[PDB]
């Protein structure tokens, strides 16, 4: 055994499923009837490539605005989270939420999370995000947006679904680790 210990701060805007991806992985189930704004002190243990790590797992908000500041300090691993329903929250990861890391986080490393992967082949997004046109955002218009910023690592993925959440965590054990 081991007590390897890292943080991780969530940060994105809203609607991205930060909380959802926070309690679902927790759980492993996602939350149908009600959600918080933020949901925080949760430990993860990651036992992966070997090394098993204590993965403690934070978040923030905007409702709070005036608290992602005091989340920022000794992060192992940074969480910067956007929708692919909402492609304009690629547009802050750019503007904002980058501009804020290296300034509350010189260096950090950052794993591009692209949630909401199941309004991407619906209807109601190819009939909305299509009614303002705007394609719902495809993998490599991510993958390579992560590469801008510096992105050590790329992922998209589901929380209703639940396929790619331990990835979301496990590849930043290894950011944590590298
Ligand atoms: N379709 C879909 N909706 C999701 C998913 N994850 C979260 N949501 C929606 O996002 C809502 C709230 O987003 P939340 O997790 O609070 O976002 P936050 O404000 O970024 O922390 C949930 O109540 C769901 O309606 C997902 O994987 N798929
Ligand atoms: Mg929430």
């Amino acid at each position: 055994m081991a007590a390897i210990r890292k943080k991780l701060v969530i940060v994105g805007d809203g609607a991205c499923g930060k909380t959802c991806l926070l309690i679902v992985n927790s759980k492993d189930q996602f939350p149908e009837v009600y959600v918080p704004t933020v949901f925080e002190n949760y430990v993860a243990d990651i036992e992966v490539d070997g090394k098993q790590v204590e993965l403690a797992l934070w978040d923030t908000a905007g409702d709070y605005d005036r608290l992602r500041p005091l989340s920022y300090p000794d992060t192992d691993v940074i969480l910067m989270c956007f929708s692919i329903d909402s492609p304009d929250s690629l547009e802050n990861i750019p503007e904002k939420w980058t501009p804020e890391v290296k300034h509350f986080c010189p260096n950090v490393p950052i794993i591009l999370v692209g949630n909401k992967k199941d309004l991407r082949n619906d209807e109601h997004t190819r009939r909305e995000l299509a009614k303002m046109k705007q394609e719902p955002v495809k993998p490599e218009e991510g993958r390579d947006m992560a590469n801008r910023i510096g992105a050590f690592g790329y992922m998209e993925c589901s929380a209703k679904t639940k396929d790619g959440v331990r990835e979301v965590f496990e590849m930043a054990t290894r950011a944590a680790l590298q």
